[PDB]
């Protein structure tokens, strides 16, 4: 059941994504701690990960970002021509 907000508002990066799952563990582990506090852990665990580990979280966040742009071309436009 969906009781609350739905759909994503802003895009996420490789770190954010991979965290989306990790953070959850932090929230339950620290019901008194907040994001700012959780991150501290989401980072140490992230930077530690390797390329192959970020591969699955890197090819995903890249798709979410490009999207937020589709809504508005105010990101980057201007190909090459002779």
């Amino acid at each position: 059941g969906s009781s609350g907000s739905s759909g994503i508002r802003r895009p996420m990066n490789a770190f954010m994504v991979w965290a989306k799952d990790e953070r959850k563990r932090l929230a339950q582990q620290n019901p008194d701690l907040h994001n700012a506090e959780l991150s501290k852990m989401l980072g140490k665990s992230w930077k530690a990960l390797t390329l192959a580990e970020k591969r699955p979280f890197v090819e995903e966040a890249e798709r979410l970002r490009v999207q937020h742009m589709q809504d508005h071309p105010n990101y980057k436009s201007g190909p090459s021509s002779g």
